[PDB]
């Protein structure tokens, strides 16, 4: 962490906006995820891996930003960029 | 695969219902994640992996389910109960 990838064109991956609701109620939390990576591309060989959810791109957070505006901050990032995950699992110890 | 589970009452793990969204739209498909795995439970035996989405339940699909007909195939489910799971992998036919 951060995820550094070095691109020639593309990074080779998609991203998704996801809601996690917690039990069966109406409550639910907004991620961001990497939804696919291409195989043989920039993001496959960084290490990148679909499941993981996106919390920054270059430092910037992306909490709080729709998915239109996560995308512009990968557009605008041109050759190289870092993109900071975190597992998709509970992380969390309960006592 | 499948995932066999031997309990006695409690498997030993969470699920909880993730909404997965195309692109900028509001159409979505459900998944069904493994949360939680504890601990030396009968789960965690098993191999049942935290992050993974299940896919069946005894061989019966979850397409369509919502969370709380997951919880009933589940809870009607008797003392070994089979979990058929996949990682995230939406890798696609790129030529």
């Amino acid at each position: 962490q951060p995820i550094v990838i070095h691109s020639s064109k593309n990074y080779g991956f998609t991203i998704r906006a996801i809601r996690v609701y917690v039990g069966d109620s109406d409550i639910y939390t907004v991620h961001h995820i990497v939804w696919n990576v291409e195989e043989g591309s920039p993001a496959c060989q960084a290490g990148l891996k679909a499941g993981d959810l996106i919390t920054h791109i270059n430092g910037e957070p992306v909490h709080g930003l729709v998915h239109t505006e996560v995308i512009e901050l990968l557009l605008k990032s041109g050759n190289k960029v870092s993109i900071t995950t975190t597992p998709f699992e509970n992380t969390e110890t309960s006592v």
